[PDB]
């Protein structure tokens, strides 16, 4: 195996419009495999650490994790996988043979488990990514903004080979986040009512799943009025802008519900959210589950009577799902037609445009744009 | 069915000793019961509206809701209790007809929930107690610190009529409290690693509950470290003091256990005891379970990431135990010898010593103190 020549879309500076560039993506070395990208798409976190928000800011990096693709090429140890075969790359990995992993409850790998800062391999610290000698850095280990990448084998899910790469790339991290935390955690039951803050791809992951489970009453709770109609096709059923009320929203959400909802889902990642989200739940039998990440360092906060009176607070990373044993499933479910994916896919942009998917995104007019390559 | 004349232990002030008065007991109301109390004992509740430490204080009044006894007549309505039945005096009950009892999850029944403001009986809002025409006020519908008590049915659990009251009589609150917050809501798996904060009463029941569990570790943290020695017996393998310790406490107990225990209880009411608890188990799969009553206002505070790091907090009231349902069935274990409770029974006095029970508990002296009803 030896090196690629390919386009990527190189982010030089923090907020700066990306730029497609020819780089150099060197071949994979032990664990590692190298992906040929047919079909990528914008999340969120891409978005954040593009603008360098909060965190460590790191320059010049190829961002992007949500990704369908083909196997080009398998470095040293890999057994799994072999060229030729269909994958998702995932933000975070299961080695499959650590604590984390050996675990029925747990999705969080000792060893490949998120990691925001870090702009190398694991192997050897470095970037298979070059231009004029120089590294760009990596991102979640995956930097799918590219048309060839490098990632670790256990951030990469073999799936159907019959599925639509340009429709299921969805499904490697917004979608199946907010899927999984209503699936596999809140666990609501037939009839019950739910309660899902943030109207992003994850919220509307967490609805379709509250749908999917039989929820009889699903309310959205979201500051942009303009996400609302279009969340019935997810299966909510009515929706509440905070800023359309005078009392807190958990204390709104009680009265509709005569008590509170049965299950909550906190999407936004704001902390003043996740308070809410955790209030509104009813007594006795609530279950509220957080799974937005904070961009701030508040404390979350209430009254321990809240508890007492048999609340229950659960939190939760991507959405329990392990990458590469659950993954693959979320993608059957979507061929055997339990899972409908073509709703969450508002646009489609060409590779040499993918600025227009920032566009979309700030706007606040898309839920998921597809970014095709090889145009 | 009359007037009946007989000795209570009246409270006239707060922190002062009780006075063995003759008061008259007026006869059961519909749906009340009015029992004969052979054996009774002192719970932390009792002193702390004793001493009307936080909430609004009534006095004059009866205390005492841990109590085993025989009805000795019931009024209209009542067909699930006779006279002769042995029973145990609930401080919550259970109507089994409210939305809350219909709930396989919830123990808060809407009718008869605690309620320790209350001074008179449910039906007519007065008292059954009086001295020279005065009322002697009620505490949890129970005021078992009398020779014959009037009580809600829903708060009346008929139990095996060969059980020895004088044993099971402690069932009625603290011990099942904290063998239910164990065995109902933590649910801690064979073998695994479990905290408990608080080694009075509800601590060493919630210990107790995680050995028969079959918990292969139970660290127990108190700020009494004459309390420690006893608690082996309960189960207990190690005690912590955290005055002993530099770091926080919920940064020793996972340095113990490789990142944290796998289940935790707090007994305590301690806002930073709940802190810690939470703070004390395991990513991925750690459940921590708060069940002590806070006596202040301070609110439970938190990184969010402790919760996004798959940790789960879950809030019980009574252990999530059914009152009419489910407590004859802790007294059922005991017969058959699952659960013990002799242990938990350190001091004995005569109904006319019994301010000496609250000498003892005053003292740290104590884990349950019988009161014998005759003598
Ligand atoms: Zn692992
Ligand atoms: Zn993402
Ligand atoms: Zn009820
Ligand atoms: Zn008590």
């Amino acid at each position: 195996s030896q090196i690629i020549r390919c386009k990527a879309a190189v982010a030089w500076e923090a907020g700066k419009p990306l730029v497609i560039e020819e780089v150099e993506v060197a071949p994979p070395q032990k664990h590692e495999v190298r992906i040929k990208i047919l079909f990528t798409s914008l999340c969120h976190t891409d978005v954040y650490f593009w603008e360098a928000k909060g965190q460590t800011p790191l320059f010049p990096r190829i961002f992007g994790h949500e990704a369908g693709g083909i196997v080009e090429s398998v470095g040293e140890g890999v057994t799994d996988l072999q060229p030729g075969d269909h994958v998702l790359p995932i933000f975070t990995g299961e080695c499959g043979e650590c604590r984390h992993c050996h675990s029925e409850e747990s999705n969080m790998c000792d060893l490949l488990r998120i990691n925001t800062e870090r702009g190398g391999m694991i192997h050897d610290g470095e970037s298979r990514f070059s231009i004029n000698g120089k590294p760009i850095y990596h991102f979640l280990g995956t930097s799918t903004f590219s048309e060839y990448t490098v990632v670790h084998s256990g951030q990469v899910a073999k799936i159907n080979p019959d599925a639509p790469l340009d429709k299921v790339c969805i499904v490697s991290c917004g979608l199946s986040t907010g899927l999984g935390a209503t699936l596999n955690v809140a666990k609501p039951k037939k009839g019950q009512s739910v309660a899902i803050f943030g109207l992003g791809a994850v919220g509307l992951g967490a609805a379709e799943g509250a749908r999917i489970a039989g929820a009889s009453r699903i309310i959205g709770v979201d500051f942009n009025s303009k996400r609302f109609d279009q969340a019935k096709e997810f299966g909510v059923t009515e929706c509440v802008n905070p800023k359309d009320h005078d009392k807190p929203i958990q204390q709104v959400i009680a009265e509709m519900t005569d008590g509170g909802v049965d299950r909550s889902v906190e999407c936004t990642g704001s902390v003043q959210a996740m308070i809410q989200a955790f209030e509104c739940v009813h007594d006795g039998w609530g279950v509220a589950v957080l799974v937005g990440v904070p961009s701030k360092d508040d404390a979350f906060k209430t009254h321990p009577m809240n508890f007492l009176n048999e609340r229950t607070l659960k939190g939760t990373f991507f959405g329990n799902y392990k990458p590469k044993t659950d993954i693959p499933g979320v993608v059957e479910k979507y061929m055997n037609k339990e899972l409908e994916l073509e709703k969450f896919i508002t646009h489609t942009v060409p590779f040499s445009e993918i600025n227009k998917a920032f566009d979309y995104m700030l706007k606040g007019e898309s839920i998921r744009c597809i970014i095709t390559m090889g145009a």
